[PDB]
């Protein structure tokens, strides 16, 4: 099954094969990764901004193709709210999308890969990686 | 069939019958209403960090058996991150989870029912209405 | 995925380089364009007509090949009809199969591709893109 | 399975029970009939432009419930392109919708049910009956 | 379901409009042919050794896409061998592929349609017409 | 996987044990061989034309079921097709039946078995054996 | 259906419009064509070693979302091994991917198109055609 | 439910129980193993130019019955281009028939088992065992 949700920055990461520690892993965990559609949006956002939109929405579909997207549904959202509540309590700091993504990977008990372990690590009940 | 998407404010006034006229304009179109994944994440933030949170958490789940949830998935993604490309073109501020909601609406051809109609305006080629 | 829905114009000018811009920008989003069987149809009804019915019939079975083409399902009806009753509202001219690929498009959040904005533009909730 | 395609009008006729003779002869063929999109599209419109749009859309879905609806597809396209043309070369005239729905029954071996025979008997290859 | 089954002539006629009454009776009776693949390897034989190859096989492929292919099994293998054994006690010659069609479509139960009735009615326990 | 198509005269050779190779070659390919339907279609003709029909067949029944018989289906149609327009453009005789299960053959990278490698080394893309 | 498998040159040829006589006949053939996974992954090779491999990439996505793409299967392998048993008997030599696309090649009887016509007509079987 | 990919020695090492630590192995690891399309192919190649092929391609084959064989697909060939790019950067060698099953097993996120971990330790992402 899925073990691991990869944050954006780790895509990067992957499809730049720098730092070569992450393509390294990720090879290594081939078939037990995914990607929440909201670190898609953020990938395809990195891409619409860019010089040559067409050209790197293309790479960023042959990546994500190899590996599967998760729909952000009922129980991500849920997870999200209790997490903000849980952070805005203790007084923690995570960006917006990241609280989504926490989210999602709590709701499914998938590991966050992530070189922003700092924030995710503010979140209860979240296992985090940094494979960079 | 689906006609429209309400934003979290809209529900609150649903839920809260303040002002009174959104309750009931949602009455009158039952049936042909959702609401995003991301807002229902709203919701439950809204909840989770109030007085009373498995009342209001309660109250949630009878406003969510009248509505369709849809989850925000690989289409819903592409929009918003073409938009958040398109209004930073502009130099037009949205939040960061109405670009979502704004993006997820698009992607199904969804009118937003907002009290937000200067932000989600902003977006290209999304229609909105204010029922408050 | 799919992003840009081309009227018939729009696929005319492919087939035949001209304006080559019109097959420049086609090459550039292979993979992510289709035409609404509303297109389809205008398509054949154009080779039907012609002095060369099999020439022109096999050349779009070819053109065919490059990309999806959409039935004229549900979606696309119910949005038509909205669009016929807003623009009939505001006396603004669209024709009959326009309105229909209108609608569709909007259905799906798709791109309307097409060199008459114009009447596009009158239509709600829809952006257009005029490739020639 | 499916015997008839319906047009608007005898839709219409039928919800409304006048001319009684319709919902009689449709009641007969319970389990039979079916419209295209294309006439989804017609109604939905009707629903649209009228005084209380929420209401007549309300009595059309629930109607359109009991029956089936055929997507507008390929086959549709080309039986409908096919029939532009040879109406064309006899200089027969027939609306838009009408042409779409002509090819749409044709390319099924459907029987159109229709109060205009008039027009829809110009078309080739094609069987017509009127329950009005 | 099926009900006949086309033999090459009478599928040029119909691609040719040319006897009309061919293809106004195959609109009649959409849905309910089909083409053995014997037929279908005449078809291709015809566009092969045509002077324009690659457009005739576009032609034959469109109209065999809007049409059931049946592939010629041990039934039909079983059929035809009878049929020849019949036909040379009788002393009545009919083609090699004629033969194949016939058994093909007595194997299924189906009528074959035909401007080559003189050979075709020479098969026992099969029915045919003629549309031309 | 299937490596061979037996023609009718090998089949022949294998149920008489005359060329006595055939049936040791058969023997020794046991699984690895086919008839095509065609072939299929030769056998149950030689037998119901033959002085004991009903022993005959009964023989078919017990060597067709050593084999895999494969139905001709569009590629096996296609390939023939093309085989057939080639031939006539050589000038080289082929008789109908060998022409069909040549193409079969060459449509699934079949070896033909054939004691008329004459005829069928005429076919381009095509390998034989002869085993007798 | 599929005629062709195009080889790596043929495919990059296709790209450049170099030599122009191979997108000419591409485009001719368009709907008709494959390339092997074989190929696919000596493109990619190509596009990861080269300058610019994310625009190079992209273009091969663009250009493989233009054919089909067939994984290199059991019968592709069985063919492959035969004939490299085939050719090493005869003394020809051929470059390892070559004979394993000239494998799949002829186990779906499929013409390969390709610019080293020297090397692929040394195996048996199997028909070429040279497009540059 | 796969775990190892095996390379064609160890297969043969199975086959001949010699050295008997490859099958003591193997059997340990039933239900966990599978061999790459492209092994099958040096597989039926060692058969193939043996004294005594039908003989060595029945015990391959029934040897193969028993193991799964992965077509090489797409995402194969993606991580074979990327494997060849990085090896020729690092100007590291390995065998062309190598480099695709390291690819193959890479996509997968499987154990190459091999005899040859020299050459396959070169690959970057992939684990490799020695069963001899």
């Amino acid at each position: 099954h899925l073990k691991f949700m990869l944050d954006t920055n780790i895509c990067i990461f992957t499809i730049k094969n720098k730092p070569a520690s992450v393509r390294e892993r990720f090879n290594l965990n081939q078939g037990k990764m995914c990607i929440s559609s909201v670190t898609l949006m953020e990938l395809i956002y990195g891409a619409e901004k860019s010089q040559m939109p067409e050209r790197n929405l293309a790479v960023i579909e042959g990546f994500v193709s190899r590996i599967d997207v998760l729909d952000y549904d009922a129980a991500a959202a849920t997870h999200t709210g209790q997490i903000r509540a849980e952070l805005a309590r203790q007084g923690r700091p995570v960006g917006p999308f990241n609280q989504m993504i926490a989210g999602h990977a709590r709701s499914r008990g998938l590991i966050i890969v992530t070189n922003n372990t700092r924030e995710f690590e503010r979140v209860g009940g979240l296992r985090t990686e940094d494979w960079s």
